[PDB]
């Protein structure tokens, strides 16, 4: 039923129009049932999208919301591939843990909040480490919250690639919500 079932459609063209997939549950690649991601709104919660199949490329995490078309997810191009139900985290409130040196090393900060600029209030340039993990992150390449977001499973991150990024140069980030 639902009270989980996190459901996504890709539709062919805009305003949810022309060609259509629905699915609520993970897939490996649907882009067999549609040649281009256009518009989108989840009749569910929130999703796991990758700009490319296989779970590779950009990770975008659609919430539960309408998408008139492709740019309401900040127009990363029109490459939308299969997704994974992404739940909320709840198990333990909100805590992130930063370290200046990856290896767990440097300047640690500690905060239960979103934070928009890390750089301008943690001083980070360069986040190599992070501990302490709550259920679902999302961390923004760029400040403001934007810029790709890294979405990996994992316990821990001691080095700059454990988020899936090709390098510690990240930004802030913000609790997710929905």
């Amino acid at each position: 039923g639902s009270k989980t079932g996190t459901k996504i459609t890709f539709y062919e063209d805009k305003n949810f129009q022309g060609r259509r997939y629905d699915c609520d549950c993970d897939c490996a690649d649907f882009h067999t049932y549609l040649s281009r991601c256009n518009s989108i709104k989840v009749e569910g919660g929130t999703w796991a999208v990758y700009e490319r199949p296989n779970f590779a490329g950009y990770m975008y995490i659609l919430p539960q919301g309408e998408y008139p078309e492709y740019q309401r997810w900040m127009g990363l191009n029109d490459r939308l591939s299969s997704c994974r139900a992404v739940h909320l985290p709840s198990g333990g409130q909100y805590k992130i843990q930063i370290f200046e040196k990856g290896d767990f090393s440097g300047q640690m900060y500690e905060t239960t909040e979103d934070c928009p600029s890390i750089m301008e209030q943690f001083h980070m340039r360069e986040i190599h480490s992070c501990k302490v993990l709550e259920g679902v992150w999302i961390f923004y390449e760029l400040p403001n919250y934007r810029g790709r977001q890294y979405l990996l499973d994992k316990k821990e991150y001691r080095k700059p690639i454990d988020w899936g990024a090709a390098s510690p140069a990240v930004q802030s980030f913000r609790r997710i919500v929905e």
